[PDB]
């Protein structure tokens, strides 16, 4: 079902680890800044999405999450079907390394303007969320018409 | 009206708790920190911007809304920012009763986690999709219609 499908997404930058969702519909992004990918700080990024926005399905983003204990309990706790992230429909790999490169072209245009990288980080999802409708606009058609 | 927000801070072993509520809805956003500064409360303000079109928000005490690095943020993410002063009464009430509801559902599932910040965004969870609508419902319906 269309408006409850996010997916994962992993990408580094500054010797740091960018996580991210994207609601597959909208282009809509949410994102944080972490040392590294653990089970443990991707498991709490998805509580925190899935009390923000009706998160129903998850692509997680490689095998150690989909494996993670801690994953599985936070996808459990919050009602998420955890699922693997494989491009059976090719245009995944594309379209999220197009992404990942736009969200640290964005990242780079606001760099300067922050002293951590985690501020740049919030200022690039403001950015990709809200350029011309928007992919903030977007994701709350889809949900609105999905609740309708 | 649609982008209208309340700051809200609360404190519960030792820490803080910021909270964003969306007026019309009943809608929040909340993280735990150290304590209030300018500092966490800009950064929590942009994160809460670029994930909702946030208009005005209004802010919790005048140190806040004081703070040049709230104003940055503010300037920054486009919000209007202005005082907290229930002109209306029942805001004191209605924020006090929040903050009791809150730490109500934080001690109901203060036991499945071992740090408070996981608490808290389970307590998120359980409060955005309380259902008649839940408040993440109403958000998602509010926007759409302004947006519409
Ligand atoms: O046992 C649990 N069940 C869960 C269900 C949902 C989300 C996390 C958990 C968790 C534990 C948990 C997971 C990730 C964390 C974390 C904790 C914790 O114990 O505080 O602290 C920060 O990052
Ligand atoms: O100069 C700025 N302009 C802004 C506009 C919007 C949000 C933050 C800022 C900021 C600075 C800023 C504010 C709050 C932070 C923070 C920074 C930073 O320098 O990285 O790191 C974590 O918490
Ligand atoms: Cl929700």
């Amino acid at each position: 079902s269309s408006p409850g499908i996010w997916q994962l997404d992993c990408t580094h930058l500054e010797g740091k680890v960018i996580l991210v969702a994207v609601h597959v519909a909208s282009g809509y992004i949410e994102a944080e800044v972490i040392p590294a990918e653990t089970g443990q700080e991707t498991a709490y990024f998805l509580l925190k999405l899935a009390g923000r926005w009706p998160v129903k399905t998850v692509h997680t983003d490689n095998g150690s999450n989909f494996t993670s204990t801690t994953v599985k309990a936070a996808c459990w706790w919050a009602g998420i079907k955890q699922e693997d992230g494989i491009p059976y429909n090719p245009q995944s790999q594309g379209v999220i390394e197009s992404m990942n490169k736009e969200l640290k072209k964005i990242i780079g245009q606001v760099r300067d303007q922050a002293e951590h990288l985690k501020t740049a980080v919030q200022m690039a999802v403001f950015i990709h969320n809200h350029k011309r409708y928007s992919a903030g606009e977007r994701i709350v058609d889809i949900i609105a018409t999905d609740i309708q």
